[PDB]
């Protein structure tokens, strides 16, 4: 086992994750980035998970005992640690969450003095010191030892600057919310309220075991049903840690993240303002999306699945917009991650500055019929070289032109193979999958 | 091992590691929350820079047992004490190292009773302390303790102590220095809200400037304070203010032995000192004892150590007792040496007397007596050494009669403690720094 994984360490709170584990990670992870630094200073904030204290005191310690002075953020979204500890001139902020799972998971990700995720190089320095059997990293003692301190103003210092970002406020507009009972669930009901909008909240009432629980990003139906009765434009539901945006449009439909990406280029562009006319998605979001994304000039610029991909490709590219699917959504102009609250902020203005309902703006693309089956494969790498699948894509690949898209391929993170099509009708791409799926199945399954 | 004889101490992040403390939280949590449902651990702390970093891991220790914690801000050790029974909690815990320099910190625990833990409760924390890998539960999810601030307890704890006095403190003027430790913001409000004049030194900690010139261990800054802005008298806390030591309006120290006595006394006069017995340790000096019995007071004994002169008044429902360096206990009021307790007491008497501090510590006459610390590596080797071992010898059979001599380990902190009492300070003093000169030659 290694301990980084494709976004910080998660697992069980007190089971794998246990606070021994996060004080270590304070630990080294302090020593490694506060290391060529005269004052080295680290910033720390959560989610509203009820093991959020245990490992917060952890890393804490943990960091302390290195000497680095550490500032507490509070409860506050993972863009909003970003957001400060490029802004504070810290060396580095944690973040502690497992974003949009179930409450008994905790995460832990690190964010280094650009605003960014950690090199490669300082995760795996990290990792080898969680690999020795002893601890020999300094000990500073008396008064050379880390000093802490709050800094509860973080947060709003946050909302001011994302609040900004914004054309005239949201005046005339009913805006729903569902907050996950997360990161979110006082910032933004409060940031909407200052822009003026009216607001019915759901899923704003953490108690600390109550964190995604038929409420959030990845279960808008609930709000979508608020929207409907409310009678509300919008719909905005937010993950655990605020980093993830997925809306409902005022007929109660579920608008994903390909949608809202979709819209904010075709206004940004508009409007001047989408750096060298491009968006950068994986070449996981719907070719509709694609289709329509070239419908308006703007060239598409497609990455490997992670949002790491998404990331390191608008840095290299000079870019602007990206994203996923899932509402993971990276506004690099202002935020050095995705965002949900600011690109909900970006989302509404649109809707102000156009006088468009959501539904409008969002049907202005038109969706592909997808479908995408994951099969538990038995090692990726043998069936990635495996002959009949291999061909079983072939002979798809020679039925449509198209006029259609097949992508079958696995990750590291589960070990499964991944196949999708998308074609023009549900019953065809239903029916290359069902084929390439009994391939795949009887071959390795 | 780890339990010293009053909590774990060392200096931070060197033996008191925060690895060590998050262990000491859940083992002792454990151990302490076992027999209870909706189990409740409170925690306070000195002013001490480590502080944070201690109080981080226990609370992480303690939490993942499901205990509830909850945290107390800075608050001196008998207000851990008096809360931990009082808010129905089955234990407090307390980091501080008391009057010890910065470097140093501690952590020592208060059972529901609001008493140090059995020696069977600590050895169990200290057997799991041992064990190989922990097998202890783990909770997760909803069955994870909350954590919750209440910084109010404070408040609480100046309320009680409070009326444990006769009547106001009004037309006296009162110096505090308050160790720049944990009574800094306490002993200020709770005299001024006793209508009193009121001086302060020591009451900006930094974190780093506990105990540092200042103090009961450094009370003479506060002595030419006292002088200086003409006070009633002059109050020295220590650094988690289980401490006092008191200045006289004209300056002059009076000690733990004097404040025993004036207490001693005062209380006998008002049929309020449980048989007429003041407990002590071996160390307090001739002219105390021998002040006490004038006085038909009994005075009783134990060997050094808070823990003996506990048990002691424990045993034989004696209601004060305490050391000559001020650690003080008043058994009716509070479970645990109590300094700024003491201090009200004492000021107490002032004013009912209608007696300036000089003429109560009057009373009673101190004999010569040094008490010199070494600071040494090695307490164990030290003793049984042979460049030390016969100055002893030689000394002894010389004072005879006729003066005396107690040279010791401490238990708590990396010193040797040197101590003669004779019939003048020269000699006392001779006794004692040729003794001193050998050791801090010898032993590092």
């Amino acid at each position: 086992g290694k301990y980084f994984g494709t976004d910080g360490v998660r697992g069980v709170a007190n089971k794998e994750l246990t606070p021994e584990l996060a004080f270590k990670i304070g630990r080294f992870g302090g020593y490694v980035l506060t290391k060529d630094t005269d004052r080295p200073k680290v910033i720390i904030g959560r989610d509203t998970r009820i093991s959020g204290h245990m490992l917060e005191g952890a890393l804490v310690a943990g960091l302390l005992s290195t000497g680095a002075e550490v500032m507490r953020l509070g409860v506050i979204s993972t863009p909003g640690v970003a957001y400060l500890t490029k802004a504070l001139d810290a060396q580095a902020g944690v973040m502690i969450s497992a974003s949009h799972n179930p409450v008994q998971d905790n995460g832990i990700k690190f964010f280094g003095s650009d605003g960014f995720k950690l090199t490669d190089e300082q995760e795996a320095e990290i990792e080898a010191l969680l690999d020795k059997e002893v601890d020999e990293l300094p000990r500073p003692t008396g008064t050379n030892l880390g000093q802490v301190s709050d800094y509860f103003e973080g947060g709003q210092k946050y909302l001011q600057y994302i609040k900004q970002t914004v054309e005239e406020d949201f005046s005339g507009l009913h805006i729903a919310l569902d907050c996950a009972h997360g990161a979110t669930s006082s910032l933004a009901p409060y940031l909407f309220a200052d822009l003026e909008a009216d607001i019915s909240t759901m899923g704003t009432s953490p108690n600390g075991m109550n964190i995604n629980d038929g409420v959030g990003s990845t279960h808008p139906e609930v709000l979508a049903e608020l929207v409907k009765e409310k009678g509300a434009d919008i719909g905005l539901a937010f993950d655990g840690d605020g980093d993830r945006l997925i809306a409902v449009d005022e007929k109660g439909n579920i608008v994903d993240g390909d949608q809202i990406m979709f819209i904010c280029a075709k206004y940004m562009k508009e409007t001047g303002q989408l750096k060298h006319n491009t968006v950068v998605s994986t070449v996981m979001s719907n070719l509709g999306f694609y289709k329509a994304l070239e419908a308006n000039g703007i060239t598409s610029d497609k990455t490997a699945v992670g949002d790491r991909y998404v990331m390191e490709e608008m840095k290299r590219g000079g870019y602007n917009l990206g994203g996923e699917q899932s509402g993971h959504i990276i506004l690099l102009d202002y935020i050095t991650t995705g965002d949900g609250m600011l690109s909900a902020l970006q989302l509404v203005n649109i809707m102000k500055m156009t006088k468009k309902p959501l539904s409008e703006l969002a049907g202005e693309m038109t969706k592909f019929p997808q479908l995408l089956v994951n099969v538990r494969v038995t090692d990726k790498k043998l069936a990635l070289e495996n002959e009949k699948i291999k061909e079983i894509i072939r002979v798809v690949e020679e039925e449509m032109n198209g006029d259609g898209r097949i992508l079958v391929r696995p990750s590291g993170t589960e070990p499964l193979i991944r196949v999708m099509a998308e074609a023009p009708t549900q019953e065809v791409c239903d029916a290359y999958v069902h084929r390439i799926v009994e391939v795949v199945k009887a071959e390795v399954g």
